[PDB]
């Protein structure tokens, strides 16, 4: 037997997942400004489009990184704190930012 795929699609899956609760959960609800909630909403399109397969895998282990305490407590976004929301979106930008100057 071997593993080495079928984790590799789940560590994507749970990645579009944790993607997709940010777009459809937490972002129209969050209390921030359109302009904010634009950058957001942009953001988390990008995201999506790059985690919706396997072929560069590098790319998405910042993002597996990002929500590793997602994960480990299997927990999603929109069941945490606004606080907590607000750190994930806002590091989601920071790292797209730099991402796109390094």
């Amino acid at each position: 037997d071997e593993y080495k795929t079928n984790f590799i699609d789940l560590t994507r899956e749970a990645l579009s997942l944790i993607l997709q609760d940010l777009k459809n959960n937490v972002i129209p609800k969050i209390p921030v400004g359109i302009e904010k909630r634009e950058r957001y909403k942009n953001s988390l399109r990008l995201c999506l489009k790059s985690a919706r397969n396997t072929q560069h895998m590098n790319e998405l282990e910042p993002y597996l990184e990002l929500f590793s305490e997602c994960i480990k407590n299997s927990k999603l976004p929109s069941h945490m704190s606004l606080k907590d929301q607000l750190f994930y979106l806002d590091k989601l930008l920071e790292n797209l930012y730099f991402q796109g100057v390094e």
